[PDB]
């Protein structure tokens, strides 16, 4: 009797780049891409697991415009720049960045403390500052090449800098290949997501919202977005045909939102598995067992991810000793295994780029020790995406209905329902009438709703310029 474990690890940024100007305002794409999107599935070609990646087509997107040489990141152009060149407004943007990082465990440089506690930076101090921000993401294959750098802490040249920032646009040009390649060696399933990131059950039909919470107060949709929804799904299978030459058969839906309508459509476009969240299965099923492969009206298959098992890597994890965090996600798996007399399918799915930054060495202990583990388990058999789709020695149940939701909560509520988010809706439902160009679905996408009407933050404000500019694009 076996376990079958599947990772899923979803990568995503929503577009950062101004439609005007052509600046990419935010660095986060790029930061990610150095620190994660390559070096999360390099981990295969050292332990022999499977483990599976969700790219969405707007992160693809970017990844191609920054290993081009293409994407002015106005962050990185104050990154790169000699210190004696740096404007007013770049210092303090390296100094807001700085302090917003500064207590997560990639940040830990004494250097980093000692400048923060400065008055004013000279150059060099400065030189130190930049160079110390791009160290902090380095991923974890340059952390071998790049050690003597790391451990120099201080004291950093332009020309070191520059070194950095040439090793870093490498591992951004050899990004998409890794995952083609363990795609193509059989050792992952790469899966994609409508082309934005939308909720599509809200594009499809707002008025699902009123399943989970009835009394929110949502804007008048006086327009329809079904077709948006099909165009955001569409889009996304011809990007992965671009990308790997086959059309997709699984998605992850974002935010894990589904509802019956987007089953349908999902179907409809030949998607035959997807996975979504355990609360919606306890919203949707009596006997919610998230170890089954369920058949949504034995038309599409559906897994429901094990949230427990997916927070404590998401949020707990971090703050353990290495070792003994892998003591305690295998435990809980043998007594997954103990718990049923079948063999049950446990899916840990989350996003992949955003934990890590808060683990000590960015997570490379406790992956490593980790897979490392989970390659000696023979009661354990980790499963490409393909595979657990067609594995015949599972236990399975139809389900009839879904209640609509997402994996927050099982609701909509970070998304849409009070005055400032529905403000965002508004803005959208008028343009749509309004729309000339597919600029209105990069406006679709669930950041900017996520980002807004929350308490300030540092650079949030930043997203909702893009949004509007989007929104501004879409009507020209
Ligand atoms: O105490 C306040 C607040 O502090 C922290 O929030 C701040 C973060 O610490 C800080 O890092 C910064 O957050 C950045 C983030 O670092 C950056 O990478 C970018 O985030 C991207 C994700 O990286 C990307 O994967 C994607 O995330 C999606 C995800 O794909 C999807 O599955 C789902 O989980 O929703 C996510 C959000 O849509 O996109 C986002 C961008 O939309 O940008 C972030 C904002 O600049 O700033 C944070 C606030 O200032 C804590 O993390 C937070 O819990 C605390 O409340
Ligand atoms: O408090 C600041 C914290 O920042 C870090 O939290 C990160 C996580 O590490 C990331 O993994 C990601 O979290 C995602 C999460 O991956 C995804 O599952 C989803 O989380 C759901 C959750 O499963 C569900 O139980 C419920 O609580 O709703 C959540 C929200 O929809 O979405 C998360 C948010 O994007 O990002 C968060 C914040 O970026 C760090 O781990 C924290 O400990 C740290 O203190």
């Amino acid at each position: 009797k076996k376990l079958f474990l599947v990772f899923w690890w979803h990568m995503h940024q929503p577009l950062y780049r101004e439609p005007y100007t052509g600046e990419y305002l935010l660095p986060w794409t790029f930061f990610h891409a150095v620190k994660d999107y390559y070096d999360m599935p390099a981990y295969l070609k050292d332990f022999e697991i499977k483990l599976n990646f969700n790219l969405t087509p707007v992160l693809i997107d970017q990844i191609q415009e920054y290993a081009q040489g293409k994407a002015k990141d106005v962050f990185l152009e104050a990154i790169r720049k000699d210190p004696d060149d740096l404007e007013k407004e770049e210092v303090e943007k390296l100094i807001e960045f700085t302090k917003l990082n500064y207590e997560k465990p990639i940040y830990r440089f004494e250097r980093i403390r000692e400048l923060m506690n400065k008055e004013k930076l000279n150059r060099e101090e400065l030189l130190d500052l930049q160079t110390l921000n791009l160290l902090a993401w380095c991923g974890r294959t340059l952390r071998k090449d790049l050690k003597d750098l790391l451990n120099k802490g201080r004291n950093y040249t332009q020309e070191e800098k520059e070194y950095v920032l040439n090793k870093y646009f490498e591992i951004i040009k050899k990004t998409l290949s890794i995952y083609r390649e363990i795609k193509e060696e059989g050792k992952g399933s790469v899966s994609t997501s409508p082309y934005y990131h939308p909720l599509i059950p809200i594009l499809l039909n707002p008025n699902c919202v009123y399943e989970t919470t009835p009394n929110v107060k949502i804007p008048d949709f006086a327009v329809s977005f079904r077709e948006d929804a099909s165009k955001h799904v569409e889009l996304a299978k011809e990007k992965y045909f671009e990308i790997f030459g086959e059309h997709p058969v699984y998605m992850w839906p974002p935010l894990a939102s589904v509802s019956n309508e987007a089953l349908e459509l999902y179907y409809e476009k030949g998607i035959n598995m997807l996975a979504t969240d355990e609360v919606i299965l306890k919203n949707s099923v009596e006997r919610a067992s998230p170890y089954l492969r369920y058949y949504f009206r034995e038309l599409i298959s559906v897994f429901f991810r094990d949230k427990t098992l997916s927070d404590l890597i998401g949020f707990s994890y971090h703050a353990w000793n290495a070792e003994d965090a892998v003591r305690d996600f295998i435990g809980r798996l043998k007594k997954i295994h103990e718990s049923v007399d079948f063999q049950p399918v446990v899916f840990v799915v989350l996003d992949g780029e955003n934990c890590w930054e808060y683990y000590e060495e960015n997570g490379i202990p406790f992956l490593e020790k980790l897979y490392s583990t989970l390659e000696k388990e023979e009661w354990i058999e980790t499963l490409t995406l393909e595979e657990a789709m067609r594995k015949e020695d599972v236990k399975t149940e139809v389900i009839e209905s879904v209640k609509a939701g997402t994996w927050f909560d099982g609701n909509f509520l970070k998304w849409i329902g009070n005055k400032e988010k529905n403000e965002y809706w508004k803005i959208l439902i008028e343009a749509k009438k309004k729309a000339k160009n597919d600029y209105i679905l990069v406006a679709e996408g669930s950041d900017w709703f996520w980002w807004q009407g929350e308490e300030k933050a540092p650079f949030v404000e930043v997203f909702d310029k893009l949004f509007r500019s989007f929104v501004r694009r879409a009507q020209e």
